[PDB]
């Protein structure tokens, strides 16, 4: 469509809603928080009724709603969220949530892969002030050129690619190299997959040698909402130990595979003593490398959209 928007009316939101699921992921990239990027794109969905005026036609629909977009962020982020700057990175993203494959796989802008939506990834760059974040997204993951961005952002060319590298350069060094078919991965490996089993039946039977077998020694276990972090092997095996062994013992344990950002996922439930179903725990997400567990971040269902409170064996 090129100018049926301000004539043809009701057919905006008809055209909107096959670029609302890129956007969402585009503002989650930016805010770490589905929820709050389901806000925005509703926000900048009105906006663009609204303001229906505003599209003259240089770059398109998309880039125009990109824009309405990432400027509704910056307005977020600069004023209710302006402390959301953190200075493990996980494990300080308390507002961070993560977003299912089920749901990536809606909103391909070629499916997203695990590169631009990884866990850690999106930790890392709530390190960069919103609007270095702004053009890190949009230069290196939704393909804008610094003239795009410079004019998005009301910033200079040169503007944007000075941000640009301090963005690329407190991410290196901050993130982990990986290589590149784990970044390109647009789902969970067999292996993956298959370690997941492995782990989700470390719990069924309180089997913490397996578990043991599963962590890199350095492993960490970040709960971001809690604000807690569990450093190494022996920290978690620590913190598992007593929930599944002994006297302290919670109950009995299933878990559900969930694959998110990509990532090897499952969902566990415990069954304790008196009760008829089980009922949700944790989200764990591993970081999954050569067949080791390198970083669980574990989230909790109840608050997160769309997880099954119960289970029924």
């Amino acid at each position: 469509a090129e100018t049926i928007r301000t004539g043809g009316e009701e057919v905006f939101a008809a055209l909107a809603e096959r670029y609302r699921h890129e956007l969402r992921v585009h503002l989650y990239r930016m805010l770490g928080s589905f929820t709050d990027a389901e806000d925005l794109v509703q926000e900048t969905l009105l906006k663009a009724w609204r303001r229906r005026e505003t599209f003259e036609g240089r770059a398109g629909f998309r880039a125009w709603l990109y824009r309405i977009a990432t400027n509704t962020a910056l307005d977020f982020l600069g004023g209710p969220a302006r402390n959301r700057e953190v200075a493990s990175a996980l494990a300080e993203v308390s507002w961070l949530q993560p977003y299912p494959d089920r749901l990536l796989d809606l909103a391909a802008p070629a499916a997203i892969a695990r590169e631009t939506v990884e866990l850690a990834f999106l930790a890392v760059i709530q390190h960069l002030p919103p609007r270095q974040r702004a053009v890190l997204i949009l230069r290196d993951i939704a393909g804008w050129s610094a003239q795009e961005t410079a004019d998005a952002l009301d910033m200079t060319v040169a503007s944007v690619k000075s941000a640009l590298q301090r963005a690329r350069t407190t991410l290196r060094g901050r993130l982990p190299e990986r290589r590149s078919e784990w970044g390109a991965a647009t789902e969970p490996s067999a292996a993956e997959r298959s370690l997941l089993r492995r782990y989700m039946a470390a719990s069924r039977d309180a089997d913490l040698s397996a578990l043991a077998l599963l962590l890199r020694e350095d492993a960490r276990q970040a709960m971001p909402p809690h604000r807690l972090v569990f450093d190494g092997r022996d920290a978690i095996l620590d913190l598992w130990r007593p929930v599944l062994e002994g006297d302290t013992a919670w109950g009995e344990w299933r878990s559900v595979p969930y694959a998110v950002n990509r990532q090897p996922a499952a969902v566990s439930y415990v069954r304790r003593a008196g009760e008829t179903l089980f009922t949700a725990v944790n989200v764990d997400v591993l970081t999954v490398v050569d067949g080791l567990i390198a970083e669980i971040t574990t989230f909790d269902p109840g608050l997160l959209p769309g997880i099954a409170p119960t289970l029924a064996e």
